[PDB]
């Protein structure tokens, strides 16, 4: 048998806002968080824009001294996690601290720290590398720092499955609780790869939209004029909680996490297969996990990266999985507004999926001016759509052909 | 309901050899794999030695063309994965490809590659960044590339939990099989952190031994003259397999994986607590998971990094878990010979723990000339000790206070 898992707290930094309600307000308004990147020389770069976190104040969370030790991705991870725990009302005690764990991940980790320490290294040699370089840059330090700050002694780990990280982190945290290895988990991911290395790295693979003239129109999933993904920064964290543990302390329950699917394409290092066979297997695995029929799905938060191959594969995968119901569900890419937070994409999009359930509204796919060949599904073009949503899927399909799907259902 | 998990295949690059048998021969012979580093000028560094992989031929596994796109840690991860799969005798088919997954982790991932591309960016501009920078450097691409080469469509993910990565990777892969998410998993980790930022970063933290004039004597777990860990490179991979699946195909079974434990210290970003309270919680979780009397434990492969605080914390944790039986079991650190492979430490040491079971021998702790205050257990000083081993435990502890324990026993 298996215990049920609910969402009792959510936290976020995104290009739309410094918390969940501000981000969600921008999502439902169709607002873009995309703009040229500042305080950075991007002259020799073919992409000069992205989703930055605007006006983040780390000292709401940490002392200036402890923040100086930590890469921005870790700072963002901690901000979302601290928000999620506060949002949950959970009280950590000697009686429960061994049952409360953390799985906060990242796709690329501490590129900003690596960049700045490389500067020191090359210019002045190794003795100028920060003593906190390693612990302040490695991906497990959101889980590490959070556990130390709150006294969490439950399972303590971090995933790194590129653009699938956040989805896998939440799913595997849910499994921890279901199989009785924990009663509470903080899970999600964080990312800050709007360094030269991130824009240069993805830029070198010509993976990025180069629509520098109109950065807010760059991310246009399933639009015939799309030219690659938009790089974005931020974090999402959820408090996952066993249902009876949640009910006993009178927690506010946003939604139930009913399904987790994983698969590998085993196809290509960066490109999905044309027919989305891997994403189809993963969605089917998630629905089977949830004991649900494809007909019961109302809302999908797509991966929807605005890459020509990625977008088309996801249409193929949804038609294959959902057959005569594929047009009845609504599917949207919130990456049309946020851009692609890579390892954090799955975390913030799980939150948007839970909020679609709370508010009975499908977030828009903005910039869908001219759907491409075969993009004839309900993709919620331009504006939010109020509707019945009992069951919401969130998909993540990343490099190495690693796929994740989460199934959320209304709780009452 | 929970299925049993056996080891059918193992693979390894270590400072002692280019496979498991050659590495194991070194272990039983008390040979050091530590030598001054030759692959770069370390004259400006306070540490100029480590455990390098010697004579690695990537063209035993991959085309030179593919290898040139991949960081050494991915090459090392693929080499150990391919060895483990071949050693398993398992044949991938349309019938089973969806039931075979991979969880190969790293602490740091492609630091060398990211450093080299940082150098190109700074000296020459962003147009010199490799288009293979991201897929050739990020941690999930051991899992990704292995799945692509072998056609593995099961759960596809990667852990990054610093020096606990290998242990966590193996443990959670076992859980995937135990719970029915997969019948086979390739699990372990790989590390190549021996670049400027790696030796420089650990150097800046004053974490590394500085015994440059006698590198083979540098790693001296529990010795009163120890002065930090020795940085080492390589990979460990194991094929984990549901027991009936293994029996059904006539697989050679090395041992059964009966116990996995995790805990957080919630103590310090980098320092283990002196009393080993988190290590003790972790081992107790693992032993309860295995349904064992602690007195059943015959052999512990310690974390045994050769840091003052780490080594002593482990004696304290073992004494607290095992009481008087702490004086009956054998505990050794193979890090005395291999050094600290960081994210791969848990992977190679799980293999040494299985081979301890197959051959009925406790590997030595070499260089244990003067055991420190309170280091009065059977630490297998100097020479391999043939003895009865029914149950073997492998411990890892990492930055973020992250703890993993694996419990193996003989299978009949
Ligand atoms: C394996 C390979 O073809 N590497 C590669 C590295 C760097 C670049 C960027 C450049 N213009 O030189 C392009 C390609």
């Amino acid at each position: 048998s298996r215990r049920r898992v609910v969402i009792t707290g959510m936290g976020m930094l995104s290009p739309l806002g410094l918390d969940v309600p501000s981000s969600w307000e921008g999502i439902l308004a169709g607002r873009s968080g995309i703009a040229p990147i500042e305080h950075m020389d991007l002259s020799a770069y073919s992409t000069r824009f992205g989703g930055s976190v605007k006006g983040f104040n780390v000292e709401e969370y940490l002392s200036a001294k402890e923040a100086r030790k930590l890469d921005l991705f870790i700072q963002y991870g901690l901000a979302a996690s601290f928000q999620a725990v506060r949002d949950s009302g959970l009280e950590v005690t000697d009686a429960n601290r061994e049952r409360i764990g953390v799985s906060m991940g990242s796709g690329i980790g501490g590129l900003t720290n690596i960049e700045n320490n490389c500067r020191s290294l090359f210019e002045q040699g190794p003795r100028r590398i920060s003593p906190f370089f390693v612990p302040g840059s490695i991906i497990n330090m959101v889980s590490g720092f959070l556990s130390i700050h709150l006294g969490l002694q439950g399972p303590n780990y971090a995933l790194t499955t590129a653009q699938t990280t956040g989805t896998h982190s939440i799913g595997m945290a849910a499994r921890n609780i279901a199989y009785g290895e924990a009663d509470v988990m903080v899970a999600g991911g964080s990312e800050m790869a709007a360094c030269g290395l991130g824009l240069g790295g993805f830029g070198a693979a010509r993976a990025l939209s180069t629509r520098n003239d109109e950065p807010t129109r760059a991310s246009r999933p399933w639009d015939r004029d799309r030219d690659g993904f938009v790089l974005s920064d931020g974090s999402g964290a959820l408090v996952l909680e066993e249902l009876e543990h949640a009910r006993a302390r009178g927690a506010r329950i946003y939604a139930e996490l009913v399904g987790f699917g994983m698969s590998g394409d085993a196809f290509h290092m960066t490109a999905p297969p044309e027919d989305g066979a891997g994403a189809a297997r993963c969605m089917k695995n998630a629905l089977r996990d949830a004991g649900l029929d494809p007909r019961q799905v109302d809302y999908i938060n797509a991966h929807g990266t605005s890459t020509p191959a990625g977008d088309i594969a996801e249409i193929a995968a949804v038609k294959s999985v959902f057959g005569e119901h594929a047009h009845a569900l609504s599917m949207s890419s919130t990456k049309s507004m946020t851009g692609h937070l890579l390892g954090a994409a799955g975390a913030v999009e799980a939150i948007f999926s839970v909020l679609a359930l709370r508010d009975q509204v499908a977030p828009p796919t903005i910039n869908l001016d001219n759907p491409d060949e075969g993009c004839d599904l309900d993709l919620v073009a331009h504006e939010a759509k109020p509707r019945k949503i009992d069951v919401a899927l969130s998909n993540s399909f990343g490099f190495g052909g690693t796929n994740g799907t989460l199934v959320f259902r209304r709780f009452a």
